[PDB]
Order: structure tokens, then sequence, then C-alpha cells
């Protein structure tokens, strides 16, 4: 299902990719990144493209790094709880004020610290003085996990649900019985009903209203969604929470869509593309049904054209500092840089570093070629649901570069103000992004609107920075805003 009549060059590169696969010259897995990235090659073995399947994304289901994790099944209860309970080597108080130690191990509900210390020496087998070791905390931990499992299986109300749950939800029920114990979780009898009948969004609500959750909502909500989605997603990124969970390929393409409309031309053309390759990471089911013929299903991903002759922004800027560019070349760098800032600001890039963009440094009817040129790669971490909570965690790295000190050139204002000042352009931009993002099965209209709000707020700021001839740096000091509808 791959066709792009609007862009026949792109389609042609895609056609070489498929053909090369038919010929068993497979996209090869990039070592140089975290690993759901491939070098697409053509039938002659040259590298024509970079491909990032959605399901191999960092939060991705078929991500190679996290598959080992998915193998464990219920056996993830240990890490799950390590994450919720942390580790402490000295007596502390829990949320309710009860004496605790190691990984969530409750000593007593008594107010006396020596009751607790007493209860602790009994457990460990020595005089602890309220302080235990890593191994001691781990041994308490297993026993406490065993005890939880026993609590569930010794019980008539819990066991039925537990046996009917998939490996991941089972881990969630153990989590609760770790925290509240056998008798406590069995007082949820309603929610156990839903869990038993498999209705997840029903139950995901009732656990939302309890004395529990009320006490430990951050954790409770983490379990509730492990119940709702049958997955580990609440346990892999607490938190980014600035970004939609697994839509990087759409970020990637979207970044390229924006570049196209603003006519920046720093983003190598990127689109949503389907490919099947033996080199990808597929479920075992899929591997088997291929007959080893049916063949592998195509995966949906971002397909980004490959550009040659470029090096790390980092690589070049380091050299230009020791041996500075002549004014005329250096002005070409700056003009390229402005385009980058405009891109990143508009799409609100969250992870542009000096490794994430590339530089290439080399009367009449035709324009002399530029010596210097900028490619913006690795755009899948943009389009956030909202501004980051601590600007220090997700900054704009290029802001600390000296080039960020230079006032926006009239050239960028000329390129950019007529577009982003035209409400029909920004409208059109939102329709194009919409037609792009909605194609995702996990698309959510409410999430989209939030994304757009940020984008509209970024545009609002950019417009005035440009009118006032601010530097890129003064632009980022402008307080972040969102433009919200309803
Ligand atoms: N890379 C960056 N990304 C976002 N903002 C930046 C960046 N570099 C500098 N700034 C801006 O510089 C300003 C100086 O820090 P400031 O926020 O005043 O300190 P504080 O956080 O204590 O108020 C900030 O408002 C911030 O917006
Ligand atoms: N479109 C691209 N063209 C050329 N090189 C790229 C591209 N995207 C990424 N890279 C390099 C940066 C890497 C990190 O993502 C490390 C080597 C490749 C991939």
């Amino acid at each position: 299902r791959n066709e792009f009549p609007e862009d026949p060059e792109f389609e042609a590169v895609v056609r070489q990719a498929e053909l090369a696969i038919e010929r068993c010259i497979f996209p090869e897995r990039i070592y140089q990144g975290s690993s759901g990235s491939y070098f697409v090659k053509d039938p002659q073995g040259r590298i024509i493209a970079v491909f990032k399947p959605k399901n191999e994304e960092p939060y991705g289901h078929l991500n190679p790094k996290w598959t080992k994790w998915l193998q464990k099944g219920t056996g993830n209860i240990f890490e799950m709880l390590r994450i919720d309970e942390g580790l402490r080597l000295k007596i502390y108080k829990d949320t309710e004020g009860y004496y605790t130690i190691g990984i969530g191990h409750l000593l007593t509900k008594s107010p006396s610290l020596n009751a607790a210390k007493s209860e602790l020496d009994k457990a460990i087998g020595r005089n602890t003085n309220g302080v235990i070791t890593k191994d001691e905390a781990e041994k308490l931990f297993n026993q406490d996990v065993d005890a939880a499992v026993r609590g569930i299986l010794r019980n008539a109300k819990l066991k039925p649900v537990y046996d009917s749950l998939d490996a991941v939800r089972r881990a969630a029920l153990i989590n609760m019985v770790f925290q509240m114990g056998e008798t406590g979780v069995a007082g949820f009898t309603n929610s156990l009903r839903m869990l038993q009948q498999k209705r997840w969004d029903e139950a995901a609500v009732n656990l939302a209203k309890s004395r529990w959750y009320n006490q430990t909502p951050n954790r409770a909500k983490r379990v509730i969604t492990t119940f709702r989605t049958g997955t580990w997603d609440a346990y892999k990124n607490l938190g980014r929470d600035c970004l939609v969970l697994n839509q990087g390929y759409l970020s990637e393409a979207g970044a390229s869509l924006v570049d196209q409309k603003l006519e920046l031309n720093i983003v190598p053309r990127t689109k949503v593309v389907y490919l099947a390759s033996e080199t990808f990471n597929y479920s075992a089911i899929d591997r088997v049904k291929s007959r080893g013929r049916i063949g592998l299903p195509p995966k949906v991903g971002s397909f980004q054209l490959f550009v040659e002759g470029y090096k790390d922004a980092d690589y070049w800027l380091r050299r230009f500092e020791a041996e500075p560019l002549p004014e005329n070349t250096n002005r070409q760098l700056l003009l390229q840089f402005e385009r980058l800032v405009v891109l990143d600001y508009i799409i609100r890039n969250t992870d542009r570093g000096n490794d994430n963009w590339l530089i290439k440094y080399d009367d009449w009817v035709v324009v002399k070629e530029p010596v210097i040129k900028v490619a913006a790669i690795d755009n899948g971490l943009a389009f956030p649901l909202k501004h980051p909570d601590s600007w220090r965690a997700y900054p704009f790295y290029w802001a600390w570069l000296p080039q960020a000190k230079v006032p926006f050139s009239q050239e960028i204002k000329d390129l950019i103000l007529p577009k982003i000042s035209d409400p029909n352009f920004v409208k059109d931009l939102e329709e194009d992004l919409y037609e792009l993002f909605k194609k995702d099965p996990g698309f959510d209209r409410g999430q989209f609107h939030k994304q757009i709000a940020v984008m509209r707020g970024q545009i609002l700021n950019l417009t005035q920075a440009l009118k006032d001839n601010k530097s890129p740096l003064h632009l980022v000091q402008m307080p972040p805003v969102i433009v919200e509808t309803a």
C-alpha cells in the first residue's frame, strides 16, 4: 500500500527499497542508535534510506531491547514492585505512617520504633539496629512476593480472577495484594467481577475510586493502566509524559511535512511507509505464519531519505572554532541555523542535540550553490502534548550555542512571517498534520488538540520574535504558552 503521487522521487526510492528486499538485500539494523532503526539499501547495496518501524519504537511493542522483558511474563512482578517500592536500607515510614524497610516491607502498624526494630530483628535473624543490607532486603522481598501469591491462590474470591487473567494483569493483582494483602484486595469484589469478565475500561474506573489510589494515586494509576491495557507501558517511562507514547514515526514524518510547508528544506523527505523485511523483529506467530509462501507482514514506519556528505553539527562546529569560516560562508551557516530553530520551535522538538543535526561543508540564470548546508535528522521526539515541566529537562540545546545569539535575519522573517501570519496557512498546517496523525490506530482526537495547542502557542511566540527581530536565544526565553480552543 505505498504510493505518493505528490512525490514521485520519493516513491521511486521506496520502490528500490522493496525491490532490494525482494532480492534479499535487507535493511540492516543500525548499531549506532538505540535499535529500532535500519539502513534501507537498494538492490545495488547502497544506503538509500533510514527506516524506523513504529512497533520497534523505544516504547514499542516489538522493540528488541524490551522483548526480553516481555518474556518474563508475570516474572516482571519483581521489577514492577522494585519500581513502585524503591529500596531502603533503614527503617522508614510508609504513606500511612507505618514502619517499613527494604522494598515495601511493612514491619508493624504500631507507633513504637522499637516494636518495629524488634519486628525487624526477628525477620532478619540478628540485631539490625534498624539497618539492613541489599541481600537482606532482597530476601525479605521474595518472601513477601511468595506471600502475596499465596494470598491470592489460598483465596476463593481472588483465585478465580487470577486464573482468568493474562500474565501481565496477574502481575497487577499480585502488586495490589503486595500492597494491601490478601484480605484487602478481596474487598474490591466489584472490580474483581469486571476483571473476571474481561471488561477492562469498566474496572479501570472502579479501582480509580477507592481509599487506595486516594492514598497512593501515582502508584495506583500505574497499576490501573497495567490492568486496563494488559501491558507494561506505565512501567517504562515515568515520566516523559510530555509526549504521546508511541507515535515517533509520525513525529518524524510530521517534522518533514512542516519543513515542506515552511519551505525550509533542511529535513530529508520523510513519510509514513510500509515495509516487510526478514531483518526486522517480528512476533514468533508472524515468523511462523510466513511459512518460513505467505511472508512477513509489512510494518508501518517512518522512511527518511538518506543524505550523503554530512557530518555531525558537533563535528563541524568544533573545527570552525579552531579555523573560523570566512564571513560569507559563516553567514550561510547562520541562515541554515535559523531554519533549524524555526523547525524545532514550531514542532517543539524535545531532543535536538548537536548529534541530531548534520552539516555538509564543501550574470546568469542559476543561483551559485551554497558551500554549507544543514540536515535535520532524528525528529521523532517532537509534537509534545504540552510544555515540559522543567525546561532544564527538555531544553533546546542549540540555545547555548553562540549562533543562537544572532538576531533573526530579514531573510528568515521574509520566508516565514507571511506563512505563519496567515491564519489559513496555520489552519492548513493543522489539517495536514491531522490527516497524517489520525491514520494511527491509537490516535486520539483529544490528544491531537493538545498537540496543536502547543504548536499554535509556539507559532504565536515565533511570529512576535520575528517581528521584533529577536535572537533565537531571546525566542526561547519567551515564556511558553498554549492556544486552547473550547
Ligand atoms: N535551552 C533552553 N531552552 C529553554 N529555555 C532556555 C534555554 N536556555 C535559556 N533559556 C531561558 O533562559 C532563562 C534564564 O533562566 P530562568 O528561567 O530565568 O531561571 P529560573 O528557571 O530560575 O526562572 C529561562 O527563562 C529560560 O526560559
Ligand atoms: N537521513 C540521514 N542521512 C544520513 N545520515 C543519517 C540520517 N539519519 C541518521 N543518520 C545518522 C545519524 C545516526 C543516529 O540516528 C547515526 C548514523 C546515522 C543514524
